[PDB]
């Protein structure tokens, strides 16, 4: 006879990509419970200006902040075929 | 005889892509319960200006902030075929 | 007879990619429970300007901050085919 | 008869890629519980300017800070085919 | 009869890639519990400027700081085909 | 009869890649518990400028600091095909 | 009858790659517990400038500091095909 009485008080605060918390696998027989690996198989005239949290062609996880991002300017981007006198 | 009495007080606050919290798999026999891996198989004259949280061609997760983003300007983007005198 | 009475008070704060916390595998027989490895199989005229947390072609994890990011400028990006007099 | 009464008060603060904390594997027989290795199999005219936490083609983990990042400028990126008089 | 009464008060603060903390493997028979090795099998005209925590083509772990990063400038990146008079 | 009453008050502060802390393997029979070796099998006209904590093609561990990184400049990177008069 | 009552007050502060602390292997029979060796099998016109903690193609461990890194400059990197008058 198997008996379980789990109690999990979980608090997740400002944690984006969290995974597999507070899980209870109770049984009389169990093969490969909780199988959650993280496998990664990585095979391998423009004037641009970028500011802030940016992704271009990624497969990456959650990008965030918990707080304040203060005033940003990006003041002046004079590029291709431009002429000033 | 299997007996379970789970109790999970879960609190998720400002956590975007969270996954697999507070799950209870109770049985007399169980094969591969809770299978949730994260597999990634990655095979491989314009004047632009960008400000803020930006994604262009990604397959990435939730991008966010919990707080304040203050005044931003992007004041002045004079590019292609432009003429000033 | 197997008996378990787990109690887990978990607190995750400002921790993005956390994984496999507070999990309870109770049984009378169990093969390979909790299988969660991290396997990585890595096989191998533009003027650009970038500011901030940036990913271009990655398969990387959550990028974040818990605090304040103060005023940034990126003031002046004069590149391709530009002329000034 | 197997008996277990675990109690884990866990606190994770500003720790991104944490893994396998507070896990309880209770049974009468158990083969290879908690299998979570970290295997890595690594086989092997533009003017650019970058500031901040950056990833380009990586498969790396969570990059973050817990604190303040102060004002940054990236003031002046005059590159390809540019002319000034 | 096996009896266990673990109690683990764990605190992880500003520790990114931590692993395998506070885990309890209780049983009457157990083969290779807690198998978590770290195996690494490593087989082997642009003007660039970079500032900050940067990864280009790595498979490395979490890169972070717990504190303050003060104002950085990257003021002046005049490279490919540039002309000044 | 095996009896165990572990108690581990663990504190990890500013320690990134820590591993295998506070783990309790209790049983009546156990083969190769706690197998966690670290095996490493290592087989073997651009003007660049880099500042800060940087990885290019590594499989290395967590790189971080716990404190303050003060103002850095990288002021002046004039390289490929550049002309000044 | 085997009896154990371990108590480990562990404190790890500013120690990155620490391993195998405060682990308790209690049983009536145990073969090769705590097997964690560190095996290493090592078989064997650009102007560059680098500042800070840097890894290029390594499989090395956590690189960090616990303190302050003061203002660094990298002021002036004039290399490939450059001309000044």
């Amino acid at each position: 006879s198997v008996s379980a009485a789990p109690g999990q008080n979980v608090t997740i605060s400002c944690s984006g990509s969290s995974s597999n918390i507070g899980n209870n696998y109770v049984s009389w027989y169990q093969q490969l419970p909780g199988t959650a690996p993280k496998l990664l198989i990585y095979e391998t005239s423009g004037t641009s200006a970028t500011l802030g949290i940016t992704g271009l062609q990624t497969a990456d996880e959650a990008d965030y902040y918990c707080g304040t991002w203060e005033s940003s300017l990006l003041a002046g981007v004079f590029g291709g075929g431009t002429k000033l006198t």
